[PDB]
RNA sequence: AGAACUGUC
RNA sequence: UCAUUCAGUUCU
């Protein structure tokens, strides 16, 4: 048994914080780390290289257009923007409306894994999962984001549907590969995990993270629901007003 | 009031 | 650039 590296998807829930441009964070190693399942040294090195193309890469993605594209601020934003600049000893029902407005503009799990195959499409490479295998992880990524609250994915359902002969960057140390495949195989499926692991935990979760806070309604039980930074920067605000309510 | 830059869960 | 919270600086 090989027990894979867990998905943390806990971390894409109830973030506050606005960091202007989006982007994800300045923590991340987008601006400005752990190897261990790879064979010899060489493995190491080509791993590192994809990492330093996925990350200029990255910074040629544009996230204000394809949040514009994609997860869209209501047309009544500014209105939306315009009444929460107001209120600040009065103010009881209205607010109610205010609230029912921002909380309606909530988006659909569609836009967010349409958002999510483009970024990850133009920031990782198609070589580093393999061709095939590439296209599994962009088509179970609905799923991560369909998913309720306490609901996650193991990278065991991922790989699976995978095959490490899909992947070319792959090394053999003194021809295992056509020899003993049970073996390749077991080796190159730990390698295989943790780059799943990678791309989900290091960039999918972290971008969902930055650029929308993602919570469930008490109404709606353990069913998710993705706001935009901004919109929810709106809700904040407009709770705060209510510490005399 | 318009505009520009920078740090950032 | 649909957006740009918090903090800090700057040009009319
Ligand atoms: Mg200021």
């Amino acid at each position: 048994q090989y027990i894979y590296p867990e998905i943390q998807r806990s971390q894409i829930f109830y973030c506050n914080h606005m960091g202007r441009e989006p982007g994800v964070f300045k923590s991340s190693f987008f601006n400005y780390y752990q190897s261990k399942n790879f064979s010899c040294q060489e493995e190491r090195d080509l791993f590192l290289e994809f990492t330093e193309k996925i990350v200029q890469n990255f910074h040629n993605i544009n996230f204000n257009y394809l949040l514009k594209k994609f997860c869209k601020l209501p047309e009544n934003y500014q209105s939306l923007k315009s009444q929460v600049k107001q209120i600040v000893k009065a103010n009881q029902q209205s607010c109610e409306n205010l609230f029912n407005s921002l909380y309606d503009t909530e988006i659909s799990y569609k836009q967010i894994t349409n958002f999510l195959r483009q970024i990850i499409q133009n920031c990782v490479p198609n070589q580093l999962l393999g061709k095939k295998n590439f296209k599994v992880f962009l088509e179970k990524l609905y799923e991560f984001v369909q998913m309720k609250r306490f609901e996650n994915q193991k990278v065991l359902d991922y790989i699976c549907f995978m095959d490490v002969f899909d992947v070319e960057w792959f090394v053999d140390l003194k021809n295992q590969k056509f020899t003993q495949k049970r073996k390749y195989i077991s080796d190159k499926r730990k390698i295989l995990g943790d780059l799943i692991v990678f791309i989900i935990n290091k960039i999918v979760i972290p971008v969902l993270r930055y650029n929308f806070y993602i919570t469930e309604k008490h109404k709606e039980g353990s069913q998710i629901f993705y706001y935009r930074k901004p919109i929810w920067k709106l809700v904040s605000k407009l709770t705060i007003v209510k510490l005399e309510e």
